[PDB]
């Protein structure tokens, strides 16, 4: 069961800093789907535009942990979507 989350939603929220090349008045045209997998620690994320699946990374929270440890704020979840890396945390957690 995929937990579903707007790209603007997530901005609001402040899990999203920016997707580079969209313009904010697209946000809403850009879903993300979190999906769990066999292993605790790892999420299948999914990146639609107007519902179609665009991209997809596998995520695991050791690797968000590490970047906690390098002192790291921020990553590029996909190329060209930047993340904050605690309030991810958080919702992959939740």
């Amino acid at each position: 069961k995929p937990v579903k989350y707007t790209a603007a939603k997530l901005h609001e929220k402040g899990v999203l800093l920016d997707i580079d090349d969209l313009q904010t008045n697209q946000f809403k045209n850009v879903t993300f789907d979190i999906i769990a997998t066999e292993d605790v620690g790892i999420f299948d994320v999914r990146s639609k535009f107007l519902g179609v699946e665009m991209e997809k990374v596998q995520l695991n929270i050791q690797d968000l942990l590490q970047m906690q440890y390098e002192g790291v704020a921020v990553m590029k979840m996909f190329d060209k979507v930047k993340v904050n890396v605690n309030l991810l945390i958080y919702l992959l957690n939740k």
